[PDB]
């Protein structure tokens, strides 16, 4: 069966940039980077950097809610974003829906989140206040 | 510090549909489901499906490269691909790359694909056969 996450790619329109970001700013290990893309992890994920033409930077008004997020500890949550609030990143949400999260931009708009917490206890959270409707299976 | 992918969240159209395609299709595990969402698993990937009116069911050619790969053992891969052909799931590339890959579409167009092989296996084929302008770190 299906066992996992095998690994993301996000296209990005300059690759030099967008290396940068993931590296320097959020501090994941670039494994290898050639003229059209970058390999990096981030923990066990494998993030792939894929140099696409028909990338375009996009407004989060202008994408729909699909995101992609990160753990990191409660410890190191906060300072790590308010070092990206400090840096200029870009955000889209403020609302805290979900738990504890930070929503911030990539270079070309990807939806990006900090976020403390397993599923397990993020269905522990929605037990005492669940979101409209929920089910527990 | 970031220590991984905290989970994947996909907008959907409708959420009918793609829960069927998520849990019943592609087996991943329901846990919770409400008006607006559901959260699965698949290993150790957190899924959230998030209804979104927002949401264009989006042919392949007006989306970008940015795609979500799932694992399989090699021993899977050929059923779960005739699983998904059987089925009608559209495919939107031929794999060219090192290691086993089906690249289908979920119900709004977004780009997936089954994988065998890791980050490391696939360092060790750019090793011997490096991309233009690839360098290692
Ligand atoms: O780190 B760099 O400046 C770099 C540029 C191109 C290829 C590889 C590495
Ligand atoms: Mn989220
Ligand atoms: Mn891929």
């Amino acid at each position: 069966m299906l066992s996992g996450l095998n690994h993301l790619t996000l296209a990005v329109s300059q690759l030099a940039p967008s290396v940068a970001f993931y590296q320097q700013l959020l501090g994941m290990t670039l494994h290898a980077r050639w003229d059209s893309g970058a390999y990096l992890s981030c923990g066990d994920l494998w993030l792939c950097l894929s140099l696409d033409p028909q990338r375009r930077v996009t407004p989060p008004e202008e994408s729909d809610y699909t995101h992609y997020a990160f753990s990191i500890s409660e410890a190191d949550f906060a300072s790590f974003a308010a070092r990206l609030e400090a840096a200029g990143v870009a955000v889209w949400k403020l609302n805290r829906s979900e738990g504890a999260s930070h929503y911030f931009l990539d270079p070309d708009g990807h939806k990006l989140e900090l976020h403390v917490g397993s599923l397990a206890q993020r269905l522990a959270a929605c037990r005492e206040q669940p979101y409209k409707g929920m089910v527990f299976f």
